RNA sequence: UCAAACUCCGUGAUAGCUGGUUCUCCCCGAAAUGCAUUUAGGUGCAGCGUCGCAUGUUUCUUGCCGGAGGUAGAGCUACUGG
């Protein structure tokens, strides 16, 4: 019989959150931003070239 | 404390700048170029990476073939000049 502990999300339904800045074995020490620039502390507008 | 005091608030001011950004392993893996920029230590796009999808050897290497060049070299009584 189907109880609450039998319920599971479907495969691929749930992907783990990527946690940046949590070590160099992951997206660590820059969070995929690279080193410097405007793009290292802010985001650049799309309306700007 | 003074080329405009101090305090609170606006306010977590803004900083193309500096610094920092914390556990793991597996696979792949750059760039530091071009163009433009009140631009030149920034940024957009392209190039280069990855992932996915589609296509599938088209890529690449070698041989052969067809081709255009004007460098090296050479030449100048073949031009311009010396």
């Amino acid at each position: 019989v189907i109880k609450l502990h039998d319920l599971k999300p479907a495969p691929g339904e749930k992907k783990a959150k990527t946690r940046v800045g949590r070590g160099e074995g992951s997206k660590g020490k820059t969070a995929g931003r690279g080193t410097k620039g405007t793009k290292a502390r802010k985001n650049v507008p799309v309306m700007f070239e």
